[PDB]
């Protein structure tokens, strides 16, 4: 054990962060009158509506 | 592992952020009476009008 012959030290790390993530959304309000256009075999009404506003540039 | 032949170092970074959105709304409030140009096959009425205002510079 002379001259620091078996004297040592060491040192380490290891680190890792990951990360992640999403959305999505999505809102609607009004009313619109459509016409039904197809009266499909079970009774069920195909409807197809437009309204088109135009308010002084557009 | 003399003369640092092991010691090592290293780091890294990964970043990402998008985003996006959209908005639109439109309002009307007023009063107009139209009339009845045709009447349709089911008695729906067919409907135009028209109000026309010049108030001093246009």
């Amino acid at each position: 054990f002379g001259n620091s012959r078996a004297d040592m030290e060491a040192s380490g790390g290891n680190s890792f962060n990951g990360k992640g993530g999403a959305n999505a959304s999505n809102t609607f309000s009004g009313t619109l009158t459509v016409t039904v256009d197809q009266v499909l075999a079970n009774g069920n009404l195909h409807v197809v509506g437009e309204k088109q506003i135009a308010i002084n540039q557009g």
